[PDB]
């Protein structure tokens, strides 16, 4: 009764939380409603890094319509904070409203976020959680990794041809995405940060933006160790997002709103100097050889094919060499398609 | 009310139909059903090349129950036959066992089948016609494409690492299907003849045999333009089924159970000689060099793909160029996965 209530109810929250997707990042996305006799009465998410919280919008919307929060409800995707913040921490919000049953997703990884559920539970209130845990989980798994691995988490995203090809015999990649492009920018708008190597940018000169104009553009990581792309401007290096190039090229010079970082350039590195600059997300996105280093390190492959056939090209993984003896190291989670096109989502074994 | 009962029945008839997959060919798979006062009295479906018709089967099966037909109606994927085989044709059977109403999913491509649809009008029956019949065609379809088109049906199906690899470095391709491999055997049982090139032959000696125990072995056409498999006994000329060789080599020799087809081997001979051979179905298998000469020829393309990578090997179709200008010729119907496997029907646009 309650319990399918609960997760319909926690369906809204997940679905209000994704409204900060790209924008809450390095915190997770949250999403709140409240309920008072069967019916949502407020709603609430987190909308941008260091805004306030989703229970503290729910609550304050509520309070501004007249409802009278005895009694309710909440249903909130994370445990909420019991810091101090600039605000007085949510557990100490959601007492004071007389809220007497919180119905939590997941518990907060994070040590600072404090003992949410047991303030509650010494407060005389009901707190169920787990609800949805997974699809949860799933919604904020960008934080739970850089909180519990101290690192960003990755993707692996391609675009190949039914044999494997990533370009034509030419090394031309134009046209291979087409009616799934809009898979490719949503995540964009979604990740903290896009990562290609700089044969990419040589020869593709991509722009490497979200091409949803009401997006934002993520973070460009640029990999040229190098520093074959020093004193020239490609579209990378355009002053529309945060851009950071890694390089071991002590004379390589980029435009003066790029940051030049010098690194021994290992992947283990970069993700260590990523996570160092609050980028809890990145999207690998190629080419041959940058997706050759960091197949190993990828969280989440999403393989974009098209039934385009080259024969002859460029490999998607040209610098990687393995045998039919080793087993897989991915599982299948999800394949969609449209009309010449799918996508694949495979996840580490 | 009747329409949604004629297909619910349609598709029992097509159930029925596939019991004679790859022991009708090259016959349709024919099912039939029939119906009194709401409830199916009786059933039927081709069982083999030259055996009864469905609808003879249903019809007296019926008569055996001591079920009085006067009234009743029948439900058959394709148009009855009207023409005198051994037999009397299926028309004649069904006016004469008073059935009163013929529901069919498509009618005979084959011209010598008559007009069935005409006789039954003439002898004042309701013939409702096109049930269900994009399904009926799609179960037709090996023998609609022999009928129409004077050639086999020709599917081609690969197993690709994610990279469109079919074999590793050192050539070898063990252990890429695992999870799917019941779908290939599954075809192996359906289609009329299985295709192989020699170089597959020498690198693998394959079985080519459908695994299913109580299955039965396609056909096997070996392609060996050059008669290298000359005076050798692979696994594929063991005597556990009918075996064809192309060659255009005179001095090759094979033994005597396999018949030796000296030819020009383009694609169209072959197609044209299986079809004179009763062929209507032909399942492409590889190698690479084959998988690229009868790309272009493909009615269906099956892919199987595991989440494997090689890194560097042989690609699907190494013998085959084309360049990112080209559009694709196939669209996706259908993908399944299972684990670290994925499989992609593909059709010509
Ligand atoms: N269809 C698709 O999904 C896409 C296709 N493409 C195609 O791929 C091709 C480009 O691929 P490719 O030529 O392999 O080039 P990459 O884009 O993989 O770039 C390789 C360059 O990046 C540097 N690099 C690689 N790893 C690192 C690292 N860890 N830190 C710093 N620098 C690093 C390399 O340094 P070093 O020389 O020392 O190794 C090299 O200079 C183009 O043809 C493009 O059209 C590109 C992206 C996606
Ligand atoms: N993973 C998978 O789906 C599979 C992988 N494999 C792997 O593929 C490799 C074999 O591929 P490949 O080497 O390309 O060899 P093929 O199996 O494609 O055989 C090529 C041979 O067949 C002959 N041939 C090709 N077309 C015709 C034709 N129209 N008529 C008569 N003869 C023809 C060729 O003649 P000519 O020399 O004159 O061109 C050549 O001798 C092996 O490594 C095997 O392990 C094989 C099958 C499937
Ligand atoms: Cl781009
Ligand atoms: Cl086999
Ligand atoms: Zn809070
Ligand atoms: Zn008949």
């Amino acid at each position: 009764h309650h319990h399918h209530m609960y997760e319909t109810f926690m369906k809204r929250a997940i679905e209000l939380a994704k409204k900060g997707l790209g924008r809450v990042n390095p915190n997770p996305p949250v999403g709140a409603v409240v309920v008072k006799d069967g019916r949502i009465i407020a709603e609430g998410f987190h909308p941008y890094f260091g805004g306030p919280h989703a229970e503290r919008m729910a609550i304050e919307s509520a309070r501004k319509k007249g409802e009278d929060l005895r009694g309710a409800t909440l249903i909130v995707t994370l445990e909420p904070c019991d810091h101090h913040g600039k605000t007085p921490p949510c557990t100490d919000l959601i007492i004071e409203s007389g809220i007497k049953t919180v119905v939590i997703g997941t518990r907060d990884p994070n040590p600072v976020s404090g003992n949410g559920v047991e303030k509650f539970r010494n407060h005389g209130i009901e707190v169920i959680e787990g609800v949805l845990e997974e699809e949860v989980k799933k919604l904020c798994e960008f934080f739970i990794t850089y909180v519990t691995k101290k690192r960003p988490f990755v993707a692996l995203k391609y675009a190949s041809t039914l044999d494997g090809k990533i370009a034509d015999h030419r090394g031309d990649s134009k046209w291979i995405t087409d009616k799934l492009r809009f898979k490719v920018h949503e995540m964009r708008n979604i990740y903290s940060a896009v990562l290609v190597g700089a044969g990419t940018v040589l020869k593709d000169n991509p722009q490497l933006t979200c091409r949803l104009k009401e997006g934002r553009n993520p973070v460009r990581v640029i990999l040229d160790r190098k520093g074959v792309l020093s004193g020239k401007v490609f579209r990378v290096f355009e002053e529309n997002a945060r851009v950071i190039v890694f390089t071991e090229s002590e004379e390589a010079e980029y435009p003066p709103h790029v940051e030049k970082a010098l690194s021994d350039c290992s992947v283990e590195s970069i993700l260590r100097n990523l996570y160092e600059r609050d980028i809890d997300s990145v999207l690998v996105e190629g080419g041959s050889k940058v997706f050759s280093e960091f197949l190993d390190h990828a969280d989440v492959v999403f393989g974009f094919y098209s039934t385009k056939i080259f024969g002859k090209g460029l490999d998607v993984f040209s610098g990687y060499l393995s045998d039919v003896s080793v087993p897989p190291k991915f599982k299948v989670v999800n394949v969609e398609f449209s009309d010449s096109e799918f996508l694949v989502e495979m996840r580490p074994c």
